[PDB]
Parts: structure tokens; sequence; C-alpha cells
């Protein structure tokens, strides 16, 4: 498969009540190609004026007697299935948008990102009419049962590293439970989300059920975060910004909050692991999606006996990593998202050099246009170094060394982040000892980034609150109502 | 049974690491008898220095490979079953200690409060080894499972409405999941919790698993909220302080938060019901626990056919409600908790007379000695009156009128709270339409505040976040960890 | 919608390994139009020889490393969704087949049976990747989890009253869990099942996963019931044959057994109920699909206060019930399935007149061709009469009177059949009383025949073993394997 | 703990309605200690007349509105926890009378059989109030929920090799769900079950909730199977009788059947495991309880590299096992249950020495101090010997040899039995591939026989139907009833 030639950007307006609207201020903002820097198009810039309108529509679409509220639970699933069909039909167009907007390699956005989007919508389409309450045997002459209802208007804010995928992970479980959505995609990458508005209208969702508002964080985002008519907010996923999301939630109307924040995920490589397999898996664990994943990956602990051999082949693998244009089927790594990310990475690269880390390869930017960075590897990294803490959303792999399994566990847990961990060993005792001792929401054994629509995802400690994906992602978007009836009889 | 004669307050210290301690400052605050104003005793006053030492004890008792961690989950239940036995043994003392401290009648404290305290422990004693994760059939050659691990150190702040019940409702699920507890009772009523520390040590819980710290809210409670070493705060109290708890969690720790806030809960009485049963149940929905209940039936909606009849028996019975010492067996209504709330119950009962509301009996007090307030009935209330919109933690009963069911549904959900609602009818259709239409976490049909260890609670909107009790109460003290293992084949 | 004009019966051979085979004996058997008595086509007759080939085809398709065993669970759902897509395209053809071969009125086969067929496949298409095991916190240093694996080859026998719907109800849950199927439709109505064989091959199901063998009971059915290579049997039909299935299973290989055996389901009409609603619903619960429903409300208990006028309204409703050709849109009632059922109904109608029942209307066969019978009503049918005890599969309504809820509860339960119940009342206490105090797998309140893909349904006593549909239908097609790992330290 | 000195069998009569009765015939049957051959006491011999009397008692205690029905589910749990207390109190008495009757070493019966009994009662004491149904979101104006209700009278037939452990594993889940029980202990060892009848009436269970009917299989056991007043049967015994049980059930009233038939469980041991640990767990895998376990533990495969070192340390441990009297503390092996069981395994011991298999030790006995067969170790056994395929419930170890993981999985699955498996290895991929490829209900990794109260236990293939001893054990004793109510409007 190949990218769409030229490709027209048809959808650049605000999506409210299934109509394309201009911004109330008339303003727009540009969207760039991170591989070249060219301005790709311009998008309506939503502000508090537009956010209030979408909440108004989402509230009306959620009132009793509404088509969305009345709709059979199985029919909410059929709409999700219909949406997944339109995404598969336009799988090549949406993958091209993700490449042009996010700098992701095309074949990556086609076989990974778009695959996850389709499978997420298909998975949650099956959960619609299977969200069960319970009947409970309470003391006394009572009949007590439990109803799971939708909370209401759900404001959602998603980031730029996985634009379409995060868009799916946010709306699929929320619609599955019958909520209405007001979602703001990242200002850098709003194109794939706006195209989703066209498919949503094509699938037949009632008006106002899904309202997409592109705009900036301090404007549209802060309007959502403190809106008194919004009942639940879901944010992804900077740990710093997430502090204010949960700050404005409590100061406004006490929304229920879900967070999917960052992490400095460790990756333990015991000496008794498939060496050729571990070096490639730890490399893809760091360098996938230009290092722009919350599930990196940065801290790689390797046992000393195989440390110098692991470092050697990791450097060989990093040097041959093909960095180039996203539309090229040989490219493995695209550019970074923007200049601010590009600057912050090179700063963090220079901090490691100025602190005793061995720069084995790379170290600076690539080319003159866009935001390409060399695949770089820092050796002899210690726990106190600046690059040891501080997540680096870039292609920088950092290899540490360790003795004793008890030491690597204490160090890998010695962190305020607890999103993800990965251990590589062939001893079942070592694998289950570490995985049960890790303070992380997802722990992979002999793999990395093994994500799926069936397995829940989310971090420990300051890596987020609540879990997405799987059945446990449905618990974020429901509200338990208990009903107790006085019974004359009461029998078993 | 009979109140314990000449009972001394043996435990007035601070419970850290299964030991009694003084304030690091040496400060001390007094506890009062609201039926009399007498100073009961003096308790140590904890603060940031003492809270820090409680977190250190709780963090060590939660350490990997601790006694509390390696312990079989089944013995976690037998430890909680043992606590229930000690409470059952010392039942008369605790009901006495709750009567002298909280101002509740001894027999109600004996038959209601402690019956629920005992049941809550025995209930969660069985859940301890029945906390289940899941193995997920997932795409690709993988084997994915989850394990429900305890979050960690849990800070808990309970009010004075039910000093012992709220204490049990908090620590029972937390310890059942395997957490450590840094709990802070209310300033007015910290004694029943301090005796529990003795039973806790007597039962055999390892030192540090439960830390009881009496003190002031803005002094000790804020130290729990802002402590970077606490993984989760669970708060029950006023809605305004719950917003700060929400804000204090985002400003510092991003800890998981469970709030349980105010009420102002509707009580819909239909014409086809039993007036004799509905009058008394609605009367006990207001005046139970001296009107100091988050689930108090504030607004009563009576059908137009039977309203003036409803008020007649209501006011009639409300003149027979005995208000006396909480130790006389005939007494049903004790005193209000203290002077700040005593004056507040009256400033708003003045607002009722000041507005179009029509008083039908009481409204002043008794002189007496403590903080006793007359059983007051109001009538011909309108929806916009301040009193039909202010959470009154006092024995005042406001009785409205309604015509159609569609009107009473809109008038009931028109409030920012949403903890509780109740319907009284014999019609199957009216009982089910109204019960589903309400926006509350708990809906009763032909009963009121019939709670149990089973079934969750609750509830909606600005009244709380999450649910205690039932199975779902456990979900707020667990932590879901996903483990994915690469497998060579994957069959089935 | 209109029936397909002159319909080709294209698929009349045995379906094994996604191929069309002739009978090893070379025999064929005829299929008849129950409304005209004329022959429709000839079908290959499956015997013990053909059953043997199907078993080894289904056994081979279930072997480790096969396509069906290694396929993602989500893809087993994709194939089920595609199968539902192919049914909705050929919805008019299959409804024509079922109307032609079963005597059902066309519009009712199009809007009820075919709707349930589609909704069933869609519902179970979602369950595939959502069948979860559990992780259990057991005593000692262990890690215990559970997998739900498919049982293996499932033999299934379905009746003739809902040929297509029973076909979907049986193969959807079995395929959802990953089993292979050997299914034998009733000899009277094998055609729509054989057309499903073509859709299965078109949908892309691997060969041998589904095998359809049309034939007779003592030949095809008996060979399935006693096959040593078949792991589970699922029979739906008469209670008499249900005893032989559970017997042959014990004599062969102790294969698991599911039974749906029907019964004599009561319908209780209280004077508190909507009379005109209950008259119409209870008349639908007796006469639906020519009275050939296992859930038929054969015994209608009516309160004496409204007995004589409920009876009269029912007689008027029966006298205007339109009987005619299944292809005519005005027809509500078609013919019975064959001469054997036709005679059994006419003999039971004679027993009612003999034992002293008031034949209020109808009671004799209508016309010369086909197997049409007049709508029939009885009265004062005391519990000892034969029509009150024996299950009638015909358009015969039987009305009893009662005096007390406690009396009608005991009378309705006095039966070896406990499949389905129904109470009509507007009081919630009476609705809770009967529904909880009855021995029936499904209790409908103020409705009848409200079947879903989401609700279980099954027998209590001699009316079946286990359930189908809902979540609980899946547990009858899954083996639970427990895996326990000795782990080093174990930290709960 | 020492065995009770001169214990007298106080309880010798049949237990019906919490009363001791004699047999309706007056016939009695003698019970023997197989470690002395001397007759110990005489027990009333139950038969059809006594079985009919117990069913009528069991049916009345289950009738609607009874004490057992109306009783709160949580108090059903308190009654179970009370039984566990009395068992731990009379722990010594129940221990010695299990060694006197069953013939097991006293400290084994004290620290194994009794530990399992107390944990089983206390594990199911918590499940009683936590059996939940579910509310279903179905299509249309309906509200659908399910209730998990007890089936009714349940007949149980435990074997002789774990009289008290099987007694708890049977009645605890049944009573947990609210059933009534008619249980028949083994004719070889009925005494400890009879004492439990005293502890039952001591604990306070209503009369008739549990009835103990000591007798013979072909006499009283068959009266349970063929009784039309019993809604469900649970066997546990030999595969041959279990086939007859499902025939007697299908021939009568279609009662639900769950069997625990046991068989030839394999045990794989790879060369990368600790030999000290592997040979010891393999010894106790087939030598525990004098080899009279369903698991067993029979076919022990060993990799080539360590086979002739495995047998060296095995025959060391075999001739080191101190056989003797059950009361001697230094005794590890006891006597077989009786002479016919003693006679069949010697008939099979010669069916290896004569079938070409090599013997390593034992193979005779030690006199006639009882029915003692000395620790015997085989070697060089092939798969199609009568020894490696049949019912050797004695202390016979069968050490096989295998080469490839693929080969031993075929050779281990090649069995009509397959109740349990076990694999010893440190390789993560080996332990995962083998454990998933096994056709067994329980498979252990680096352990054996590690049964716990929390984990379900059952059999695959022909040993056979149903699961017990977990959450899923509850499913076996509950009936699912669906309740659907027509509501005025959806709103979902
Ligand atoms: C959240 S709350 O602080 O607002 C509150 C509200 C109501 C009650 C309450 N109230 N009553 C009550 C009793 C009698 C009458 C009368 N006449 C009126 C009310 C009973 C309860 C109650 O929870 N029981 C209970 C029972 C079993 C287990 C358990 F854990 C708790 C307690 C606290
Ligand atoms: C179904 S069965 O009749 O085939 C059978 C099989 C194994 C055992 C068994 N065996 N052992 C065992 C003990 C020691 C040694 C040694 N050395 C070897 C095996 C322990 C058990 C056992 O169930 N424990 C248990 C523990 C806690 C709770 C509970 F509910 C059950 C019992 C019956």
């Amino acid at each position: 498969p190949s990218p769409t030639p030229n490709l027209e950007i048809k959808y650049t307006k605000i999506f409210i009540n299934n109509e394309w609207q201009n911004s109330e201020s008339g303003r727009v903002f540009p969207v760039y190609n991170p591989a070249t820097g060219e301005q790709v198009c311009e998008v309506q810039e939503a502000d508090k004026a537009d956010i209030d309108k979408a909440v108004q529509a989402a509230r009306l679409a959620f009132s009793l007697g509404s088509v969305w509220r009345r709709m059979d639970a199985s029919e909410r699933g059929r709409l999700l299935d219909k949406l997944a069909d339109l995404v598969e039909r336009d799988r090549a167009v949406l993958a091209t948008m993700e490449s042009l907007n996010g700098g992701k390699p095309f074949l990556q956005a086609f076989y990974v990102d778009l695959q996850g989007v389709i499978k997420t919508f298909r998975y949650y389409a099956g959960w619609a009419d299977k969200i069960h309450g319970m009947t409970i045997p309470v003391d006394g002459d009572y009949f007590t049962f439990t109803r799971h209802e939708p909370i209401g208007v759900c404001g959602q804010i998603i980031p730029w590293n996985f634009p379409l995928l995060m868009f799916a992970w946010k709306i699929a479980p929320a619609l599955c439970c019958g909520n209405t959505v007001v979602i703001k995609p990242a200002e850098q990458t709003p194109l794939s989300a706006l195209y989703m508005g066209a498919l949503i209208k094509e699938a037949g969702f009632p008006p106002g059920v899904i309202n997409i508002l592109p705009g900036y964080g301090p404007t549209a985002g802060a309007a959502i975060a403190s809106h008194i008519g919004i009942d639940k907010i879901a944010f992804t996923g900077s740990t710093e910004v997430g502090k204010l999301i949960q700050e404005a939630a409590g100061r406004s109307n006490l929304k229920r909050v879900t967070l999917e924040l960052g992490g400095k995920s460790p990756n333990i490589i015991f000496a008794d692991a498939d060496l050729d397999y571990a070096v490639e898996q730890a490399h893809q664990g760091v360098f996938f999606n230009q290092g722009q994943c919350c599930t990196a990956g940065s801290r790689i602990f390797v046992e000393e006996s195989i440390y110098e051999e692991f470092v050697r082949r990791s450097v060989e693998r990093a040097k041959r990593r093909v960095v180039g244009s996203p539309f090229d089927p040989t490219t493995e790594q695209g550019p970074q998202i923007d200049k601010k990310q590009y600057n912050k990475i090179l700063e963090l690269i220079q901090s490691g050099v100025a602190e005793g880390a061995k720069l084995e390869c790379g170290g600076k930017g690539l080319g003159r246009k866009g935001f390409f960075i060399e695949p770089t590897v820092f050796s002899n990294v210690t726990d106190d170094m600046r690059i040891a803490k501080e997540e680096i959303f870039g292609p920088v792999q950092e290899i540490l060394r360790f003795k004793t399994m008890d030491e690597v566990i204490e160090r890998a847990n010695n962190s305020d982040f607890g999103l993800v961990a990965a251990v590589f060993t062939n001893d079942i005792n070592k694998a289950l000892t570490v995985s049960s001792a890790m303070q992380a929401g997802t722990v992979w054994i002999n793999c990395y980034n093994a994500l799926n629509a069936q397995s829940p995802f989310g971090g420990f400690k300051m890596s987020g609150n609540g879990r997405e994906m799987g059945e446990f992602g449905l618990r974020e978007y429901s509200e338990v109502k208990t009903v107790t009836v006085k019974i004359p009889q009461k029998n078993s």
C-alpha cells in the first residue's frame, strides 16, 4: 500500500451538532508538516465561546427522551461497528493524514495506528449491550439491584503523539456507555480527528452526541476543564498539565477525572534472555514512534555479564536505523512533532554529555528542514543523572547496568512514574518475581508495546488515574445507581 | 441493654505503629458532650509532624515482603473477622461511647450503628480472598492477565454524623484489599475511633497497618491531603471541603480520590401508598440521627390528593417525638453535635419563617443544657426557598406538594447534589419510571435509608465520586496491573 | 416486504468440510409445505456413516495448530458478524424458506425469527474476545489463574418450531467459544439450516468448523448422541427425547449435556392488571407461531373477579384471529407442522370436551389441505384435566380461575415443567411475590414472549439443563482449566 | 498434637431432620480399621425407605417461607463459619477418627484433611451473601435481571479416600447457595461424616437442611440417583459408577449431574529443574494418602538427560518411606482402605512385572497387620501397558521416559481420563506451552497436589462434568432465573 497522492484536506471547521461551524471569533490556526515545516492548512480555532456551544449540544443530545438516550444498547454498538467500517474503507486516507500531520511513517500509521483504531471501535461495539449490573442479596426483606448509567457530557482532551489512536481510545468507551462527547484534539495534529467528524455524521450518530473542537490548551482545553455543565473529563497526558486538570476539576463542579500521564518506564534485561531478541525489542521499545510514547522505555537495565555485548549491538542497531521521509516505505523513524519538542530533546541530550554518560552514537539533529534527530545511545547511565529521571520524548536510548535481581527491582521502582515496565528472562521464577514486584500498570514479559483492545492500560503512582482499554476502561464512563425495593416475602 | 455505668475514656493518645503517642508539639484539644456541654476529656492533637510519622509507619507496614504484604489474603479476612468479634464483645461500651460523644440515643447506637459496624467487618472479611483479576483472550501470541493489588497508604477523613459507622465503612474495604490506613476521625467525636485502635492491636493487626490520628480538619486533614507519601485520600464530609481535597490531590500527589458529600435528597410520596407507613418512614428519613445525615430526606413531595392529610399525621407524630437525654431509654432524638451547627440549623429555620414557608410546629429549642432543637415541621414550601435548597443537618421536615409524576421528577433532579432519592407507591409503572428517572446513586421504593454492607453507595453529581459498600466499594482500594507474556503458539 | 416469488431450493445436500456431499447410502427424504401438503424437494439423508465423516472433520478442525484454534478470538467474532451480514442480505429468502417449510406467516418470519437470527449472531460476535478467566488469591506462595478453553466438537439437535432461530441460538455460542459444530436439523424443516451452510462457506469459516447433517432422529440424531468422539451434546425438543439424550451420554463417553425441553408454562392475570392489554398479550402467548412454542402460556390463570369477561374478550379475539396462507400478509396463523402434530392436537381437544370443559369456540380442523386448526378456547379447566396437564403444541387457549395469590402460586408451581412464567398486575408487591416464588427459568411481568439475545432463558425442572443466550449461554461451551504456579515470595 | 486416647464412636445412627434414627429395616453394617482389620463399630444401614424419609425432610426445609429460605444469606454464612469453629475445636477428635477409619497417618489427617475442612467452611462462609445476579440492558421497553437461586434438594455421594475433606467440599458450596442436602458417606468410612451431624445440630442449622445417610452404593447410593424428588446429584467416585449415575438421572427426572471421576494424570519433569525438589514432589504425587487419590500422579515422564538419575533418588526415597501404624508419629504411609482395593492393585502390580516392565522395589506387602502394600517403584514402562492406563489407587510409582516436549504432550493427552497434570521446569516458554497444551482441568508448575479452597477443581473429557471448590463451584449449586418487566420507556 501507498500514501494517497496529493490528498485534499476537506474538513477544517468545528464539529458541533453534526454541522461544520466557523469559530465565533473567526480566527484560525495553521497545521504544519513536521518533516518539512510547510504549512499544511488552517483550522478553525475554538475558544470558550465554541466550547459552551458544544456542551449545550451534548447536553441536549443526552436529555431524557433523546434519540441517543432512548437508543437500544445494541444499536449504540451497531453505530460503533458502522464507524469502524468507514475507518477501514478510508484506512489509506487517514493513515496519510497521520503521516502528513504527525510525522509518523506511513506504513506504521497504516498497520499499527489504523489497525488499533479499527480494532478499538470493533471491541467496544461488542461491549455496548453487555454492560451488566447486579442483583445483590441484602439483609432483610429487600430486593437490591444495580444499574450502570451514562454519566453525561464527557469532555475529553487528547495529545499529539498518537492523534487518531488516542481519539479512538477516548470516544469508543464513552459512546459504548451512552455518554455524549466534547473532545479537543491536540492543536498540532487535529486533522485526523476532524475527518472522524465526517465519518461520524456518515455513520448516523444522532446530532450533538460527538462534538469535536480543535484549539489550544489554555483556551479550549481550560474551557472544558472548568465547565460547570461537564460531568467527566478525560485527559492525556502530560503529568505536569494533568495536575491542573485535576485542579480545575475540583474547583469547578467536581468532575470525575481520568488521567493517562507520562512515565520513565524501565526495561530489565537479564543475562539469560534471547539476546538477539532483547536488543531488537529494547530498541523498538525506545525508538518506536520517534520515541514519542508514554510507554518508553528510556531506562534499560542490563545485567553486567551481558552489558558490554548488549551495548555493542544496540549501537549497531541504532546506527543502521533508517531516518527519512515518512512517505518512504524504507523509513523507520520520522521527525519530532515541533521545534519545542526538538529543542527540549537536544537540551536533554546535552545534559547527559555534560554529566558523564558515554554518547555511543548520534547526539544532534539531522538535516536542516523539519525536526529530525539522530538515533542516539547513551552508555554508562546512572540513576542520579539528569537523563535518568526526566522523560525524553525522543530517539534517545539509555542503557544502565546492574547486579542482583533485588537491586534492579528497587531501582526500577525508585521513580514517581509507574506506567509501564518490561522484563526479559527465560526463568519463570525471575519473570513472575519481578512482574509482581513492579509498581507499574502494565508489565510485559519478553515483549514490549504489546498493546491490544482487550487489555486495560494505565499507570501507577503519578502516571495516571484510572485505566483505559479492556472492560476496566468501561468503568470510567459509567455511574452505578443502586435501587432497593421493600419486599413482602424475601425468599432465596 | 443498658449504657455502661461510670465508663472512663481509657484511650486519648495517638495510634501510630500499634502504640500510643503524644503530640510532637504537646498540644491537646477537648471533646464535649453535646447533650450537656460538659467537657468529656482531652485528646492529643496531631498535625503535620505527627501525620508524617503515621505515613512512615504505614509505608513500612506496606513495604514489599512485609508481614501485611506476604500474609495470606484469607487471614486478612480472619483478622477482620476477629475485629468484628471484639466489637461484638465490647458492644455496650461502644454504643455508650457513641452516645456520650455523638449525642445519639444509646439503644439506637446499640441496635443501628453497631449492628452495621459489626456487619460491615464480617462482610468484608469474606471478600479478602475473593478479590479476582482476569485472564484476557487477546490478539497475537500473548497471554495477558491482571492482578488486583492494593494501592498503598490510604488517608481517610470521616465526619461526626456516624463516628463509628464511618470508621468501619472506611477501614474495612481498605484493609480487605491489603492497604495501610492513615485515618483521621472528626474533632467533635474521636473517641469511638480511639477505642478501635485498642481492638485493632488486640485483634493482631501488624503495627503500622492502621494509624488513627485525632486532630483538626484544617490542621491534620490538610496534612493528609497534601502529603506526597499518601497514595489515596478518601473523604466524607461537606461538599466545600471535598473540593479542596480534590484540589489538594492535584496540586501535589495526583492521588486517587473518593469523596462523599452533602445530600438534600428528595422523598416522593404518592397517593396510592400506605399513609401510615409512608408518614413514619419519611419522618424517620428526616429526624434519624438528629437530622444529621448525608442521606436525609430534605424535600418531601406529597401528591395533591393527600398533602393536607400527610401534614396532619406528620405534625401530629412530630409533636410526640421525645427529645431528651440520649441515655433515657424512651429518648429518640438527641442533641445537635455542637454550637456552630446548632446556630446554623436555626439561622435557616429563621429563613423559612422569613420566606413564604408556613411553620406548623416547633422551631425554637428547649433551653435544656446542651444543643437540643425542637422537632420542626414546615409546609407549603416552594422550590426556590432558601430552606428547600440548603442542606440542613437538623431535625426539620419540609413537605411540598406535586401534581403529576413528570413534574415531581423534574423538581427532584433540579439540584447539584444527587446522593439519594426515595419513592413510595404501589404502582409498578410509577415506581419504575421514577426510580430510573432519578439522578441519585441510591433509590428506595417503599423504604428509606435501608442500607447494608452489601450493595454500593453512592451517589451522583456533586455529592461524591465513586461508591463505598458492596463489591464496588472494593474497586476504590484496589489497583489493576496488567501482565502480558509473549507465548510461542496461543491455541484454544 | 414480499416473499421471494418462485423460490429455488438450491442447497439440499449434506454440508461437511465446507463441501456438499451425497449420502453414503444414497438415500433422500422429502420436505413438505405444511399449508398445502405438497412436496417441496428432496434432501440427502444423513445416517451413522455421514455422522462419522462429520465428526472427524470437526475433530480435525479442532486440532492444535489448526486455523480455527490459532485464530484470534476477535476474528471468531468477525466471522460471526460477517455471517450476520449475509443473513440480513438474504433475509427475504430465508424468511421465504422458513415460511414455506414451517408454515409460519411470512411477515412474522421476516420481522421476528429473522430479526432474532441477526441479533443473535451480532450479540455473540461481541462475546468472542470477552470471555475472561480469573486470577485467584490463594493461600501459600502460589499464582493461580484460569483459562476458558473450548470443549471441542459439539453435536447439536434442533427442533422444527423455530428452525432458523434455533439454528442460530445453538451455533452462535458454540462458535463464539471456539468449538467445532456437528448440527442436525429436524427432518421436517432442514432447508433454512442448509442455506446457512452456504452463507458459512461464503463468510469464510474454516472447513470442518460447522457441519450440517439433515436426517431423522433414530438415525442421525441417535448417532450423534452416542458418538464416542463427540465431547458435548445440545438437544432441544421433547422432554421424552431429552431423557434419552442424557441417558445415551452416560452410556457413551459422559459427554456434557444441554437440554431445552419446554413445558406447561403458566400465565397469571390479576384483576389489578390492564385487562385489554392482558387479553391481547395472553392470546399472543398461546397462539404465536401456531401455538408451537415451548414457552406457550398453555394454562392461563385469571382472577375470579375478572374471569367471565376475560374469557369473553378472549373468545372474541380468537373468533376474529385470521387463519390463512402463510404468504398472505393478512394471515396471523399458519398451519401446524405435520399430520402427527395435527392429530395430537385434535385428540387433546376431544379430551377437553370429554373431561367437561366449556369449548367456547373453534375446536376442529379447518379445510382439506394442509394442517390448519381453528383458534380454540376452553374454560373451567380444572387442574386434573388432561389438557391442563399435557403440553399442547397447538392453537388451544385454556383459561382457569383462582381466588388467592397464594393459591395460584401453589397451583402454577404444581408441575414437573418449569420453563416459563408470566404475571400481569399493576401492584409491585404482587409482582415481586409471584415472580420470586415460582419455579420457572424466565418470569415475564406485564408482558410475554419478550426474548432477547442478551437475556438467558432456560428450564428449571424437567424443562432443561442449563441456559442459552446471554452471558450464561457461553459457560455451557467452555472448559475451565486451572493453572497454579509455585512462586518464590508472593506479595499480595 | 496427640491422638485422642480412648475415643468412643458416640454417633452411629442415621441423621435425618437433626435427629438420630435407626434403619427402617434394623439392619446394620460394620466398619473396620484397615490398619488392624478389627471391626470398630456398627452403623445403621440406610436404604430407599430411609432415603425417601430424608428427601421429605430435605424438601420441607426447602419449602417456600421456611426458616432456611427466609433466612438472610449472610446468616447462612455465619452458620458455615460456626461449623468451622466447632470443627477446629473438635479438631483432634475428628483427626484420630479419620486415621482410625480411613487409615491415614494421624498428623497428616490433622494438618491436611482438617486444615482443608476448616478453610473450606470459612471460604464458603464469605460467598453466601456475595452470590450476585445481573441486570441486562436488553432491546426494547424492558428491564431484565436475573436471580441466582438454590436448586433444591441435592444428593451427594462422597468416596472413602478423603471422607471428611470430600464431606466439606460437597456440603459447603451447596449450603452456601441455600440448598438442602441428602449426603451419603462411603460404606468404608462413614464415621467422621456422622460426627459432623452432631456439629451441625450444635451449630444451629434448621432441621432437615442436611441429612447424612450411611449405607452402600448399590442400595442407598442408587436410591439417591433414581429419586424423583432430588433436583440435582453430585457424585465423585469411579468413572464406571459415574456413567451409571447419569443414566439413572436421565431415566428419572432429568436431575442435574456433576461427577468427579478421576483418572491417569501425567507429570512431566524436565532436566532443568531442581532434582531434589522434582523427585520429592513426584514421590508425594502418587504416594500421598497411600496412593488413594484421583491425582495420582500415575504416569511420570522424565527427560532423557536425567532419567537414570531420577530413578536412583526415587528408589532411595521409596524404600526410605517409613510405613507403619497411623498413630505412630514417625509413620508416613498407612494401609489401603480394604482388601478388595488391596487385592486389585497387587493384581496390577503383577500386570507390570509380567507385562515387560521392570520393578525397582516393593511389590508385595508386610504381613497382615492390615492391608499394607510396601512402597513400590516401577521403571521402563511403556504407554500401552495395563499398568500405565488403569486404576492403580495404591502406592505405585510409574517412571516413564520422554525425549521431546512435542512428544510428551501427545503422550500425556492420549488418555480418556485427564483430570490433572503437572510440569516441572524453569523455562518460561516450556512451562507455558505444556500447561496450555494439556487436556486437564488443573495443571501445576513446579508443584503438585497444591489444592486450595479458592481455586476451582474439575475434570476434562471423561472424568468428568462440572467444577467444584472455587467461585465456579457455586455455579454448580445455583439455578438462574431471568425476570423481565415491561417498562414504559427505555432511556439508556
Ligand atoms: C451515609 S449517612 O452518614 O448519611 C447514613 C445514612 C443512613 C444510615 C442508616 N440509617 N438507618 C436507619 C435505621 C432505622 C431507622 C428507623 N426507624 C432509620 C434509619 C440505617 C442506616 C444504615 O446505614 N444501616 C446499616 C445497616 C447494615 C449495615 C450497614 F453498614 C449499615 C446510616 C448512615
Ligand atoms: C480430588 S482428590 O481426592 O484426588 C485430592 C487430591 C489432592 C489432595 C491434597 N493433597 N495434598 C497433599 C498434602 C501433602 C503432600 C505432601 N507431602 C501431598 C499432597 C493436599 C491436598 C489438598 O486438597 N489440600 C487442601 C489445602 C487447603 C485447602 C483445601 F481445600 C485443600 C486432596 C484430595
